[PDB]
């Protein structure tokens, strides 16, 4: 069936969209050419729904169904509780998209009279209807990027998809607990959100060392959610229900399925009707699981249908990643071929046509990629980059503009080892917050979909807990990775690597004139910009866990 059925009204903003740097006098300073950054807003949304709209078809196999059970045979071994209206309530963001219907965000956190009782409302009315399609909004998501390498080239906007607050609540009620816990159980060590940085590196980079002749490839597969049939939605339905659930979550569960999951009515933020959605929907809470198991199960299933080898599989939603025993050029070179017949077959066609690489450090998932560098006593280590075009990027706008979620934050927690972030980032950002007073001020970032409120003078610990306390003194990066890095700072028109080793000394020095806590961030944040480097002892202060245990994007989800 089509993805989607569309009725020409068209998706609309809900508010005034900035496409352009909002140039600033501290912004100038991370950035110059500001006109290659810009934000995607509701004006591109028609160009999205062309590319995301097309007839979708599926034959599946013997080796998807022996996937298949083995999933469920594994499913059937997790009990999954429901959550009270109260744990669903405060899993709830405070700026989460207020109720159609009379109440908030902020009510439904102080379990507010009528937030509550038209939860209620709405579970009672999910356990007596299990047909009515659930209604859902579709916005157009305002993302910022740079401009495509050649000079023009801009992204249409994403598109997000999701129903009102109260169902969002019972979704938590029902399944968060299943979400959280069933896929790692499913999926073992497959199951990527179970990882920190450092930890998929390490999985990452022991897979690659126990194959005897080592070949790997990522599957990048077009508007996953798009290529999500009726079908794939209602067959990981029934990985759900394999758990030992309550009666009553097994009602909501098949419900929230047919009424939301499956598909239904999609509505403009003007209240009109947009059109019909027989795929994903990028908006609900079972999005990131449904995506992961989904991918999965084909993937799986497409490994079969080829390899006569020993695969080891890492999936994040739609992102795929398969290391396995080389059979030499030119018959790995088929396997990948049948592999994308395999998918193509099950609803998840390529974009790119996979390419079979036999450099670990060539592979890049999750828009990243294993490099290597030598901590203080000389050993090589090995770290997670990332091409840091897009966090730069973001850096920028969030240095002109307020935004809610702050990826600049994010960006460091998540690579805290790489030569960008601890140079540029760090080095940008604390200095800002420095001049402003900002440096006790919680700050709102997100990991794995979820949202967070750190404190930036946390950092250090955080990083030591994650990272260890190496990611302090890693320092003979890659040629390549070092010229990465230096070459996008040209592209974007970020000041050289040594304007920052001078700034970062000059920050380093305020931080430390501040004792405590700014004092901590000093010493091994930017060890690395003194000449006469002094060593660092593991941070005492510093000894998270529900911080990489599942996958949570598109979902409703708080910490
Ligand atoms: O750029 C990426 C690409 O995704 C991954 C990076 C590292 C790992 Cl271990 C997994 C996914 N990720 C992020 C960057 C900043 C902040 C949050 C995230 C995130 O994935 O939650």
């Amino acid at each position: 069936s089509m993805s989607y059925t569309w009725t020409g009204a068209l998706i609309t903003p809900c508010a005034a969209e900035e496409s352009k740097l909002p140039i600033n006098a501290l912004s100038n300073s991370l950035l110059r050419h500001h006109n290659m950054v810009y934000a995607t807003t509701s004006r591109s949304a028609g160009l999205r729904q062309k590319k995301v709209t097309f007839d979708r078809l599926q034959v599946l196999d013997d080796h998807y169904r022996d996937v298949l059970k083995e999933m469920k045979a594994k499913a059937s071994t997790v009990k999954a509780k429901l959550l009270s209206v109260e744990e669903a309530c405060k899993l709830t963001p405070p700026h989460s998209a207020k109720s159609k219907f009379g109440y908030g965000a902020k009510d439904v956190r102080n379990l507010s009279s009528k937030a509550v009782n038209h939860i209620h409302s709405v579970w009672k009315d999910l356990l007596e209807d299990t047909v009515t399609p659930i209604d859902t909004t579709i916005m157009a998501k305002n993302e910022v990027f740079c401009v495509q390498p050649e000079k023009g080239g801009r992204k249409p906007a994403r598109l997000i998809v999701f129903p009102d607050l109260g169902v969002r609540v019972c979704e938590k009620m029902a399944l968060y607990d299943v979400v959280s816990t069933l896929p790692q159980v499913v999926m073992g060590s497959s199951y990527g959100f179970q990882y920190s940085p450092g930890q998929r590196v390490e999985f990452l980079v022991n897979t690659w060392k126990s194959k005897k002749n080592p070949m790997g490839f990522s599957y990048d597969t077009r508007c996953f959610d798009s290529t999500v049939t009726e079908n794939d939605i209602r067959v990981e339905e029934s990985i759900y229900q394999c758990c030992d659930l309550a009666p009553e979550a097994r009602q909501a569960i098949k419900s929230l399925t047919e009424r939301l999951y499956i598909g239904g009515p999609l509505t403009n933020s003007k209240g009109q009707n947009c059109g019909y959605r027989r795929c994903r929907a990028s908006g609900v809470l079972t999005t990131s699981c449904g995506n992961t198991l989904t991918c999965y199960l084909k993937a799986s299933a497409a490994c079969r249908a080829a390899k006569l080898q020993d695969c080891t599989m890492l999936v994040n939603g739609d992102d795929l990643v398969v290391i396995c025993e080389s059979a030499g050029t030119q018959e790995d070179a088929a396997s990948l071929r049948v592999f994308t017949e395999a998918m193509t077959r099950y609803s998840a066609p390529p974009g790119d046509p996979p390419q079979p690489e036999y450099d670990l450090e060539l592979i890049t998932s999750c828009s990243s990629n294993v490099s290597v560098a030598h901590d203080a006593s000389g050993k090589r280590v090995y770290y997670l980059t990332r091409d840091p075009t897009t966090p730069l990027a973001r850096a920028a706008w969030e240095t002109a503009r307020h935004t809610p979620v702050n990826s600049w934050l994010g960006n460091i927690i998540m690579y805290a080892p790489t030569l960008w972030a601890r140079m540029i980032l760090m080095t940008h950002f604390f200095s800002i917050l420095l001049a402003q007073e900002q440096l006790e001020k919680a700050l709102d970032c997100q990991i794995y979909g979820a949202c967070y409120s750190i404190e930036p003078l946390d950092l250090p610990q955080i990083i030591e807990r994650l990272h260890g306390l190496s990611a302090f003194s890693l320092h003979s990066y890659s040629p390549g990775e070092i010229n990465r890095v230096a070459s996008c700072l040209r592209k974007l028109g970020v000041p050289p690597l040594r304007v920052w080793r001078h700034r970062a000394r000059s920050v380093r020095a305020r931080l430390l004139s501040q004792g405590g806590r700014a004092a901590t961030c000093g010493k091994y944040l930017f060890n690395w910009a003194v000449k006469t480097k002094l060593k660092l002892t593991p941070i005492p202060a510093a000894s998270l866990s529900g911080w990489f245990v599942a996958g949570y994007s598109g979902g409703d989800i708080y910490h």
